[PDB]
């Protein structure tokens, strides 16, 4: 029985996303949904917090008026995340697919969009969760 | 007094006006936090000031950044007859810079009262990269 | 009056730097400008002479970065001081978690640093050290004197 | 099959370049795969052996190229190294094109026909980013390296 050993709340803007790090008998793993939903195992939140953090040091150089990118293939999942910006402003897009194994063949692809100003309390939110359980 | 541009920054459920203007003397920038404060939550720079503020500013961001999950930082600015007091902080509400500026009202005696604007953290760069445009376009070469 | 003599960008990693050769009556200088978040405090000025010792500690620079190997307040791994025409130039190599980068602040020179200093400061991300050296190496060949 | 041990990205100029170490029931192994700005991958494969005599090789691209001092006007490659490996070959030539030098790394069979664009199997460095691309390879090394 997959059982949630904790819940996190970022808001943003008028956004909300939970971070639940979940545990079947499988393993442990983080749910990440928006006001879509990622899955990520925990070794992968890692490369996640992390490269939050390659997006918010880019973001902090800026300056005044895509502009990053990164992608992770990892246990028949692959992420697309691109940091990007229009008119209401700057955002990190993350979209998850399956690329292999049961689920292949989609309807499915899960992404999530946060606006920029809040990857820093996202990413903090992320980092305490893997603080606190680990890998 | 011209206006000479306004820009407009909402962090959260709060929102911010940098407008700038000149009068002879100078260009300067007024930054109001709307509420039901008024000029006591609107401050006044030279252009100057506003550079070294912009400054300071890429400090505060700088610290934001790297505090991972958790006054944390504080900064001062003396100009003319105006101190700026510069203060990261976190309530159980979130991390903010709060800008406190005052009036020296003479020689060694601060004010009785000043003017005040709390920006919530997560929206530091917006509102940096809004104040560093109108700095690069209001008055430099 | 300032004649503009050529222009060069540089493009390091998410930065970009431009180095400008002009020339007024007291002889031929560089500014040398970064772009980004900071202001026109970002913002070099050097004659041709001392844009040629600029040039050679840059060298040094360069060699330390090729043999410093993996990583691992902030460290200061190598510094070194050029003082000229009233000017003092600082160039402190670093890193953060981040990266490496060669920190050059220029400030006015009067006693042991006693006025306004004029804090000048650009930060080359060192990735890019050798394609700056060599920017500065072509202009000084091309409009430098000997 | 294959586990994933360790990722590093490294950012030069406009591309990407990604070392990933892996095991599989044979060995452990380096992937390095390139992504251009317009979305193109290419990937050379090294063991773990191939990786230190690949980064001691880079060592000497990177004492060439800061020696070179700026392209100068027409009048071919600058400096090419090989490297031989049982089933693998890796052409190592530092070049210049319009926008700078780059060290372009050629991957293929040593035995058998080969199969697949040869440019999906060379990765092309911009040569700024060698010393930061050596570094990240000789930390992977360092870390799961037993050579």
């Amino acid at each position: 029985e997959t059982q949630e050993l904790a819940s996190k709340r970022v808001d943003i803007q008028n956004k909300r996303f939970y971070l639940d790090v979940k545990q079947n008998a499988k393993g442990r793993f983080l749910k990440i949904a928006e006001v879509s939903r990622l899955t990520l195992s925990m070794s992968v939140a890692v490369e996640f917090r992390d490269y939050l953090g390659d997006f918010i040091e880019h973001y902090a150089q800026l300056g005044p008026s895509a502009l990053k990118s990164e992608f992770l293939v990892r246990e028949n999942r692959k992420y697309y995340m691109d940091l990007k910006e229009n008119q209401r402003g700057r955002f990190l897009r993350i979209r998850q697919t399956v690329n292999r194994g049961p689920g292949l063949g989609s309807t499915q692809g899960q992404t999530i969009a946060l606006p920029a100003q809040g990857l820093i309390e996202f990413r903090d939110a992320l980092a305490k969760l893997i603080d606190d359980y680990g890998v």
